[PDB]
RNA sequence: UGUUUAUAGCCCUUGUUGUAAUACGUCCACUGGGGACUGAGGACUGCGGCUUGCCAAGGAUGCUGACAUAAUGGU
């Protein structure tokens, strides 16, 4: 997470505010199609 | 009024169709719908299934619209 990895005259990003910003868990829900009437 | 299938039939017993059907009881790791409430958790770990990636498998996501309002909420 250091500069070494992703080093730039602007960083990755700009700034990093706040906290770690917790990534949700990764969903189990698979798009199927419709059963239709 | 009286008799025993006749110009109606019924009952009892036995065979065949019959290994009949239906009801009831029971089970299916069989299956088709309709409705409601709930979405806690938050990288990855697991147990499974499928065929390495996928999956309904250790708790919701996806696609949209309206309003961006006093709308929802508070008093």
């Amino acid at each position: 997470g250091e500069r070494m990895v992703l080093p730039a005259g602007e960083a990755a990003a700009k700034y990093y505010p706040a906290y770690r910003e917790n990534v949700p868990k990764k969903a189990r829900k698979a798009v199927r199609p419709t059963k239709l009437r």
